[PDB]
């Protein structure tokens, strides 16, 4: 699929058995998902944005379907305002920028 950028590139994802909306963010190194009691063990991390940092829970080897495409990798969980799919998972689904 091709996604134009007139509006925010929001898509449906599946994680932990739950469906969520997420932003495809080529400016994010990592994937950051809203408060969700994701089973399994996690560890602390701090991640930075434009204004500062937030504390998140790093979970590894988490299956995540993005627009029907299976991926599996690291998911950071915390009080992000927007669920974000970053490059760690975008690469797994073969996503490119084209112009």
């Amino acid at each position: 699929p091709q996604i134009t950028l007139w509006k925010r590139p929001l898509v449906t994802i599946r994680i932990g058995g739950q469906l969520k909306e997420a932003l495809l963010d080529t400016g994010a190194d990592d994937t950051v998902i809203e408060e969700l009691n994701l089973p399994g063990c996690w560890k602390p991390k701090l991640i930075g944005g434009i204004a500062g940092f937030i504390k998140v829970r790093q979970y590894d080897q988490i299956p995540v379907e993005i627009a029907g495409h299976k991926a599996i990798g690291t998911v950071l969980v915390g009080p992000t305002p927007v669920n974000i799919i970053g490059r760690n998972l975008l690469t797994q689904i073969g996503a490119t920028l084209n112009f």
